[PDB]
């Protein structure tokens, strides 16, 4: 019916859930319009389609590991939780994670989802294959190995190029991670020591409520002094929420604790399992130079953003090669904002903070909210035309192109 | 706002959340009217109120394992799938879960929650120790070894005796278990080895469409073959027990051992349904009437069929808990997961009772039934002794809504 | 002490007519005991020191239309500050039995009402400013300190000095009051909670002769008993035989002002249990009511809110209380308390601290989860003990 | 978001943009707060809300030419660019417009913009009848024909009346102007020939950088020489192209490829300030010398500034009531701070000769003042009164300047 948030209602005729790669490239087939269903945590209409909703949670929860090659091949409709206990017990890990596990595989690798770390791709960077079913129902297979020239525009895809079935990631060995909280670091502390907080972990969130001249929060993952602490900020006593008022509960243990990658580098445990969410979201990506303009920038409208703000995140991720990946060719600086549900209001508040980053060339979160036009979001993407070319050669009637693909990405 | 079948609306007028012991201390204090809400794995008006929903899935998440007693110590909010999984991680299991694992661990044991198994009783057999927040907003624990008088009124308790925050849980050592699907037995095997059939393994589960004269799917657990020998066939893939549903949603089968709670459920780990498209009922019968019920049922299989997804047939040991349906018999279950039409599985429930009828049938407390109170409370021999516990841990009946008060509290 | 049964052992007795002067008299003074009016009944307003009154300075009553909150004198008296209050058109939710009681002194020890969705008088305080020791001003108030400001009310005076406390207010409201004769002892072992609920405040007054509860007044904002077999009062009512109904609030459901109507206008003890013994003790009692009756004027049966207030009585459990107005002999009453403390044990109660009780402290201290946190506070604003007489030493401080 | 300028940053809740006069009626109707947003060329907070921001670019763009009458009634949120093109197109112009064309029409009529010329008025002068939405929705016309004792409140009304769908303008026949630029006049030219020079062509205007004594440039727009006895493309301003500019060198044009500074095609966010201070004439060259005494504070915060002549109109708070003017316009550097602290001084200096400041540009001439520069302001808050007792069109600016006791 919706998405996770509920702002979004499909206007989709039917939901398909087929049981088999068989079933589904049946339905991929048969249907003049699909876009894919995984997770629903997007909060734009990316997802929406007046045509065929096709689910992938049903199909083989395959995860074959090739310890020879040391790479997963897994099933696009299971969710990061899930892969993640698996490869665990395997003894196997992934780099990074986003901040909750219960998130679609390739609906996260779709929309260049992300972590935080200075050395650290978006998720989709792990990725070294797809198999997906075309708009005419057969398997074809697009690997870094064996498609240099096509493999990088066919994973960050919008679900443009067909349902992907199984992506291939590269494993790493399972490893241990400790995350401390440390409150109301002084804004200022950025100006001159933004570059070695970031860096004073293997993953480092910034959270603040726009309000007044402090980081509310900062959430410091280590690898199995700190820096953070030394610049003002004190060590919290006790279990934190990144939002005020949201119980600690919830999110990841923290209090300096080592444990299994999967369970610390995500804000919220295996457990929490939100059925649905009562925030919208829209996250802005600038290259790394552009962090403290930035930063000042946005303290100039923090007026306008703390009123309908929870909290607003600031992260920082590695460059990628990936066509419409936020971090192509482009080590980059994360400006998060989980905002209250009143989408008027937000929209008003996007469209100036779009106005006062523009300098800044900043891409949207292709999951979550914007107002970017398309003239100027396409002009921020070098290879959207080798993208275009792709998704016309291997979707010609355009049937994985919803209104979203076509009015940001594919129509002239 | 709803249960996870969405057929009840609940008429509260306040959803609190609290993220602390003293939060909710302060909640149940202060509210004249209180359910506690966990899950929604409920199907009737057990979980409604006018007053103040309250769920504990805010708390913190305790899991203190107590390697010394083997005992866990678990907040009521948790659910068997994260509980397990953090029990096997220590090296522990519990002896059944039940069909899967994303149902809160107090609200399981409320009802009577089961498994399958000769030698294993409903979830709540478990459970040793309660601390529960009263009416007036203190603590109380009722143990076994403190309150052997009162302790087996308390765990399945319709939360009517207040909000539940730990459960002490006897643990045993982590075990592996390996799952068969066996299809279309004849349904007149059961009449000579129903007994020898549902002891075939740890745990065993009949599907049934009660369409015609064969058993859909037997499903047979072993810690780590009667049935085939009786004329049914191994699956030669994966299956789901209801006709159409995708296999992927379910434990993994064909003999592949793993993890206890990665087998004894039907449903994996990963699968996290955020909602549901059905109803169900299930009557608790002693054991002996198995067969018996088998065809009276069979009697009206023409009403039933049409409006189900699939049956389910289970055994369930006897325990001492005075509101479980297992209360002091070993059980067969006769399962009944409908399909989402309240109005027509109503009128098919009123026959199922009249035909159970001779069985002294005990509806689940959580599932559908019908019975009346009168006769539903002299099929409950211990009645009396948990309306006095009721009576002496909430005289002002804060934990008792219209459903607790019509079926079990009120004269 | 307003008994007479407590002879204060102070050197000096202070009466500062400034807030100045009382900041310098605190300073000054090695011990301090602050003097309400003198409505204790135990050692607890007691010391070798300084006693302060606070009744000179001036009577402030700072009514903030905003907010909806008074900031008041700590000396001002419940009588005075509501009189005020009521002609400003501003009530608090309660009043406890009589009003010439000290406002600061009162929720000192967990004074209260009766009344279910009611708590006791601290509670209606959201900020204190208090002397400390030092002779300086420090503000707690909820909103600036959560984690302290609960143990900073209901303080035996063992913080500092408390000079203003801010309340919240509501509207003013009339009340109309009725007392009900000789309602059956029995009816409250099914009607305890609907009898409790069928006013905004319900006492029920009882001289343990016999099986009748002597009265029951019921108070409602502008019905159980009278059904139940207690016949109306023709004529206005004393809660003790022999006294004059004159000394009492006005009755026969004539509606009145608030605080015209929620108060009722010797040694006392009364202690405070969870509301679900309410009957289990009510027994317990009874099976003990030839050793009461005989040293009793009469017993009040109310029930009282919980709070968050690290000693309040009330802490983290709605309350019945049971209350014991008994005759001027200390020596016999001393007996009654040892067997009725042993009587109402398995009930975990807690005694009000500005009444008498024998409950040795390891045990009372068990009885306050909060109790560690409070002793953590008193050594923070009264490093020196200033504040600390023996009282609080014994039952609170000493380790 | 943010005006063009992006000084000041719309504190609105909603951003409506009707698509029907019935839509923006229901807008209106339903919206206890309302200002209109024009172009956002204002550097007030003039157009700033807490309520309902209504665009009114998305209705209609309606241009219905009387023939009989030679009047055209037009779509309050079109552009001069665009109105031009179509005036002209059907063969009629305007007698004067802004410095560029991309201003919303009753956007500059409600803060009396103007051009220069010693017979033409502000560009508010050509406007005859007004059709707006009240604070209740529904339509009012106001005509200078109909309603003589109102009218002249109607135009030059700071958008606090209600929303103006449609304006009628008095035409005349489609001209074509030349425009030529001499640069360096004497300052001391001035003190004796301003009036023969502002006189010189249709419209004059005289950039200044207020470094020294001279007139770093003079645009003389002629109809189809004075400053040359006292000959250059070029841009008012130093460092930006003149290619921006409407086309200079005596090449005959239309009218409205002309008068303006900048050509239809333009089109930029803008990086400066505004403030502009309209003197009654005969101050020129007094308030001309009071300004070079303090041009060692201007010249540093500026880009430059316009000197230009407009001829009196009727019209209740237009900068020109009962008096021919003289502008002293200044386009500053984007520190707001620093300006503030110019302008303080300017408002002293210029304080005699009794100056009325631009509605859409800077300045800091308390309330009681102003109001005193006025005489017919009591008329104007009769009529507000009349209009939107409510005040749903009086944000803090009217309020605070014109409207609040
Ligand atoms: C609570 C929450 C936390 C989040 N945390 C983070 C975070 O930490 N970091 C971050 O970067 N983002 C984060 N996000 C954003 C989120 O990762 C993106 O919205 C994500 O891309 C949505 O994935 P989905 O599958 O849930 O959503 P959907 O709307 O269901 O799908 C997203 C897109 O993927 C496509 N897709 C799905 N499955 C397939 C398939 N098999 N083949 C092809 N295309 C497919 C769909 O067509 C659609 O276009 C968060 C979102 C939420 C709600
Ligand atoms: C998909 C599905 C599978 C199922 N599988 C099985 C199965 O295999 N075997 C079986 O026997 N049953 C099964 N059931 C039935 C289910 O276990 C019961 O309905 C059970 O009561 C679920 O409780 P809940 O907390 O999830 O739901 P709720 O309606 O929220 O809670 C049930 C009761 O528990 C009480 N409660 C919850 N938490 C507390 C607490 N902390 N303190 C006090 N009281 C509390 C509530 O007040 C309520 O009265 C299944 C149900 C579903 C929907
Ligand atoms: C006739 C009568 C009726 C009563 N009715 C009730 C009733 O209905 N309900 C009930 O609960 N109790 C009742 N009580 C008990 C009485 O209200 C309490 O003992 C109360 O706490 C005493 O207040 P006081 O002003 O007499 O203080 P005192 O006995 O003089 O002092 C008590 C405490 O108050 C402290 N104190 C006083 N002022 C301050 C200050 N400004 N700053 C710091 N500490 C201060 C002292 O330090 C001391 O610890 C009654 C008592 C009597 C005599
Ligand atoms: C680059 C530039 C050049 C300029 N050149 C000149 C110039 O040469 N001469 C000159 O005199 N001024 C000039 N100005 C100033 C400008 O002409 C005035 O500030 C003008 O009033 C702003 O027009 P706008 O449409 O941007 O108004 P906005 O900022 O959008 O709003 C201004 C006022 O118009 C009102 N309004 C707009 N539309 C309506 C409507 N339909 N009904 C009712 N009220 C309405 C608004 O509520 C507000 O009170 C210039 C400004 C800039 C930025
Ligand atoms: O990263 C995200 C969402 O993309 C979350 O951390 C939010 O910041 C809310 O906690
Ligand atoms: O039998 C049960 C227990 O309630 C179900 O979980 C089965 O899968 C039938 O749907
Ligand atoms: O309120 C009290 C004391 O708490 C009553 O006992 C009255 O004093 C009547 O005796
Ligand atoms: O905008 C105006 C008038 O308001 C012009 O003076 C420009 O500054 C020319 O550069």
């Amino acid at each position: 019916s919706t998405n996770w948030a509920g702002n979004v209602v499909y206007r989709a005729s039917e939901l398909h859930r087929p049981a088999s790669l068989d079933e589904l490239r049946r339905v991929v087939a048969r249907s003049p319009k699909v876009r894919v269903l995984g997770s629903g945590h997007s909060f734009n209409e990316i997802t929406d389609t007046e045509g065929a909703l096709v689910s992938l949670e049903a199909l083989p929860p395959e995860v074959e590991i090739d310890r020879a090659t040391g790479t997963a091949r897994v099933a696009a409709g299971l969710r990061y939780g899930e892969l993640s206990a698996r490869l665990h017990a395997a003894g196997y890990a992934l780099p990074n994670l986003a901040s909750l596990p219960h998130i679609c595989v390739a609906g996260a690798c779709a929309t260049g989802t992300h972590g935080s770390g200075d050395g650290i791709g978006g998720l989709a960077g792990s990725v070294t294959a797809v198999e997906l079913v075309t708009a005419d129902g057969d398997l074809v297979t697009l690997s870094r190995d064996a498609d240099p020239d096509r493999f990088p525009g066919a994973v960050v895809s919008l679900g443009a190029l067909g349902a992907v079935v199984t992506m291939t990631l590269r494993l790493e060995p399972a490893f241990q991670v400790r995350q401390r909280v440390y409150e109301n670091l002084p804004a200022e502390a950025l100006d001159d020591h933004f570059d070695e907080i970031m860096a004073s972990g293997y993953s480092v969130s910034l959270f603040t409520d726009w309000r007044g001249d402090r980081i509310r929060q900062v959430w410091v993952k280590e690898r199995v002094e700190p820096v953070v602490a030394a610049l003002g900020a004190t060590p919290a006593d006790g279990p934190r929420h990144p939002v005020p008022g949201m119980p600690a509960a919830n999110c990841t243990e923290q209090l300096g604790v080592p444990g299994p990658w999967h369970e610390r580098l995500p804000h919220f445990r295996l457990g929490f399992t939100p059925s649905s969410g009562d925030e919208l979201q829209a996250e802005y990506l600038l290259p790394r130079r552009h962090a403290v303009a930035a930063f000042h920038a946005l303290a100039g409208i923090a007026d306008r953003i703390a009123p309908v703000l929870h909290i607003s995140e600031i992260r920082t991720v590695a460059a990628d090669d990936l066509w419409l990946s936020p971090f192509h060719g482009r080590n980059t600086v994360a400006f998060h904002f989980t905002w209250k549900p009143d989408e008027a209001a937000v929209r008003e508040v996007l469209s100036l903070m779009e106005e006062v980053l523009a300098p800044f060339e900043p891409r949207p979160h292709w999951g979550k909210l914007f107002a970017i036009p398309p003239k100027v979001l396409r002009s921020r993407y070098d290879r959207i035309g080798d993208f275009r070319a792709l998704a016309r050669e291997l979707d010609p009637s355009g049937k994985f192109a919803n209104a979203f693909v076509a009015h940001h990405v594919l129509d002239d």
